[PDB]
């Protein structure tokens, strides 16, 4: 395939247009008061829509690079909220703020390298500002606090959140489902998480958390890399015959097998999905045998000589829910009993004391977490369907800030932290006049979502800037009710966490596009 | 199918252009400083990326011409990779710097051949040059020292090839594999390797090393020319039944079974690798069995009446890994027994006093040699998967490098080696002051990485590299902390095999070119 | 630039030529930077203001014949 080559300034042209119509498209919706994107829908009536993400995810353009631009923000704002549970249109309407000016910078001739040092440090000397701005979030009080503002004044929701950290601890894994009555309900049950995603996107049956839901599930615990399918038809047979979903986890699933699961429940005749076991090595055997002892399943060691087509349904394990992501699996209620699951933890107790090595202590630990530890579930009550899938919904939102909240604290919610951070280091300097631009670039770049924000709303941008500017701390703008005050206190803040991430993702991509020098793609 | 017929200067031109486009896009990687091309890839967000052998695959242009200058420097800049496992870039970066130079004088109406002449002159005249700036690398100390260097100030990992040399020599077979703990580990273990490479690329299962990576395969042992599958269909039935793969070493294996076996791991059905028998005629069959006595396998000879329709699993040898390249074969671990493999050394031995020739000893000594010598295991730990997949890396770098350095040694890595080895020799004439313009063409290429290091970190080059050639023997400028020194104390070196070939390999294609009449190709 | 410089000494045109690209492309920079082009002249004519006292410092008077050559031949 011949490419098309393209450099240094014409490169960046074409990317910056690129990153232009993505944020231009994005940030109209950043405030309380977003406008509207309409976006087509092949059959029926177009969407509208003031969510960003969705915005975003439908951006691809005509120009390859141009468009290679516009996915390249997308890439990274995406991370962000992939680190932090929010930012992405942030994220990108920052991102457009540095590549602008800095981009500008190159063009009339001043040096890209010493752009880039100068972002880098006024982003590195804000991220620390912030972390002074911000205030902790760690007792019960708090937790609740944050919770209910992430979900909107619902004081239930903060509570909640606030209970299940209060049980399984604020490492412990939390999960929401489906209510079943009015009331809603917290319960710790036998269960587990593991840092290992989907095999294929293809595997997802709710698009909305791009996330693969299986409910009731058999579990197959092979200890090996699953090829071919042919291994596989005794127990895909028995599995469509029970008329229940089922989960693999094993070492890995490979080109033919794998495609092959994929096809099957894309027509959906058994649905299925595979995921990579937890850990590599000599605690792998260890780690999926843990598994096991929890929901009551086989392992099927091919280092004893089983294999697949030696297996029937009494060697697959068994829970009460599975969820997994991008990059996680988590297991929900196991059947496997206590008899069982307290011994293994017995087992387990005691090989800590026969630890010699303190890494060889940290993953025994680690193994007797996961598995005596639990996982809390939330069960999200309501009077209508519409209520109680639009509750559930927040309660995963709030969820995700707590966590958050947590880790690194909360601030000023309006842009305003990023508002001020910046009028706090305006006296940066570097030792290039370039540098001092690039310093420039990035801290003019951090009033971009206050001034966005206060723009959707059809309000003057400088005027609240410059106010906002003018005070201290927490103090800003809220243009939900078009009144200043102390951002916190008037239930506007952002996690830490998100709006630092957010800044790093865009300064990140700002850098790496203000020092490409060429572009390589197909021929239109 | 008519073709497009391109003359002396059209065709140089056309030519020229190709091999910019190549070099440009190349050449901004070569600093530890460069800047990012970005490579758009089909579904999902680009790469960027400052690797230069990745930026060199993608470019294929739509001038045929056009295409084939830059491809004939990418094939070449890529044996210089083959040959010493590094440059590649380099070697690019070098070639436009003559080949713009030496094709300008051309077309301004000097004489080619000459000009061709001046430059190998200057380039004969450097190769020495460098043999003399080079400082050997022999003793544990300056292996590891090499090693930790080219594993970047890893210490550890110049210890681990210090270690394997050590045990096995620095001939000596030496691999990594995957760690199973977060230790690692060095097992000297009976096994080989020989000059054969895979019969078809299709095989390959890992493509960043370009490698078939094969676990606990069962291994054929045939004597004779494999042409149709239809011998084979017992066995691969055997095979694929136990689940593991299989390597074919036979006489060779052609078209028809070929071909099928290449379309059998392409859906992968039977995961199956083949490759030729090492060595020619009469010292093939001794060969053949010896790798059979090393695996425990049978030899299946047609010369006793043996067809591979009579061959259970039984007569295939086994060995607990297997790993071949472009052209090399290593057998890991083999299950052939030592009352076996002992006594075949011992055989080999006698065979060695009934040697009436030395052509017949050398022959029978790389035989005991390959056998009792056996191949050395590093086995590469780390805390995570993507630590240690990333460190098992690193130390196939240095690796690599150490092998490298044992062979011709080291020199100033940072352009400087090369900067160098040219001011030394700037009185150098020939007989056409034609010749002259070859040779300084030559040297004056010889700055190009140098310079181009310098620029991509965004310093001026003509400055440093001013500096560099006032200095001596290997002091340089180290781009990446920006101090001169002396590049090889500072930690910034690069094989005396890699800075040659690279050269060597940049001068050929461009003699090639300069000496390039015509060029046939298809219509547009 | 050039042709002033010429009413004026019938010399050094292209000097003159050279220098206002100089001063021209930084100039430019600096605006693109976001200073504000009335200062950057006003700065730009106090550096020459300041360097034509400094060049009638330099002047040493050119009155022997050997010197009046020296300013033919180079010229
Ligand atoms: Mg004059």
């Amino acid at each position: 395939a011949a490419k098309d080559v393209k450099f240094g300034n014409d490169a960046r042209v074409k990317m910056l247009r690129g990153v232009n119509v993505l944020a231009d498209a994005v940030k109209v919706t950043l405030g309380p008061k977003g406008r509207n994107v309409v976006l087509d829908k092949s059959f029926g009536a177009p969407t509208i829509t003031k969510d960003g993400v969705s915005v975003a995810r439908e951006i691809e353009l005509e120009d390859k690079f141009e468009n290679m631009g516009a996915q390249m923000v997308k890439e990274v704002a995406s991370k962000a909220n992939d680190a932090a549970g929010d930012g992405t249109t942030t994220a990108t309407v920052l991102a457009q703020a540095i590549i602008t000016e800095g981009l500008k910078a190159v063009a009339a001739g001043m040096n890209p390298m010493d752009l880039k040092r100068g972002i880098d440090k006024a982003v590195t000397a804000a991220v620390e500002e912030l972390k002074a701005l911000s205030v902790p979030c760690s007792d019960s009080k708090a937790i609740a606090q944050v919770g209910t503002i992430s979900a909107n004044s619902d004081e239930t929701v903060g509570k909640l959140i606030a209970e299940a950290m209060d049980k399984v601890g604020k490492e412990g894994v939390i999960t929401v489902e489906d209510g079943t009555g009015l009331q809603d309900e917290l319960d710790v049950v036998e269960g587990m998480q593991f840092d290992r995603g989907y095999l294929s996107p293809y595997f997802i049956n709710k698009p909305e958390t791009g996330a693969v839901e299986l409910e009731s599930p058999f579990i197959l615990l092979a200890d090996k890399k699953i090829s071919n399918i042919r291994e596989m038809l005794p127990v895909l047979e028995a599995v469509a015959k029970a008329g229940k979903p089922l989960l693999i986890i094993a070492e890995d699933v490979e080109g033919e097998a794998l495609a092959t699961l994929v096809v099957n429940t894309m027509r959906g005749i058994v649905k299925v999905a595979a995921v990579k076991a937890p850990g590599f090595g000599d605690r792998r055997k260890a780690m999926l045998q843990d598994i096991a002892t929890l929901t009551g399943g086989t392992v099927i060691s091919e280092e004893i000589g089983m294999e697949l087509e030696k297996a029937t349904l009494e060697d697959l394990g068994q829970a009460k829910r599975v969820v997994i992501n991008k990059d996680t699996t988590t297991i929900i209620d196991g059947v496997g009993e206590e008899a069982a699951i307290q011994g293994r933890v017995a087992q387990i107790r005691q090989q800590i004391e026969e630890a010699t090595s303190d890494y060889d202590r940290e993953k025994l630990q680690e193994r007797v977490a996961k598995l005596a530890g639990g996982v809390a579930v939330i069960k999200v009550g309501a009077a209508t369907e519409v209520e109680m899938k639009e509750k559930k919904a927040r309660v995963e939102d709030a969820l995700h800030a707590t966590r958050a909240a947590v880790e690194e604290g909360v601030v000023a919610g309006g842009g305003v932290a990023l508002i001020r951070v910046a009028s706090k280091l305006a006296d940066l300097r570097g030792q290039n006049e370039d540098q001092n631009v690039g310093i420039k670039v990035a801290l003019r770049a951090m009033e971009a979502p206050l001034r966005q924000i206060v723009l959707n709303c059809g309000e003057e941008p400088s005027v609240v800037a410059n106010t906002v500017k003018g005070g201290d701390g927490n103090y800003g703008y809220n243009a939900a009710t078009e009144e200043y005050g102390n951002m916190i206190d008037m239930g506007i803040l952002d996690p830490t966490k998100v709006t630092r991430s957010a800044l790093q993702y865009a300064a990140s991509v700002a850098g790496l596009m203000i020092t490409t020098e060429c572009m390589v793609t197909d021929l239109p």
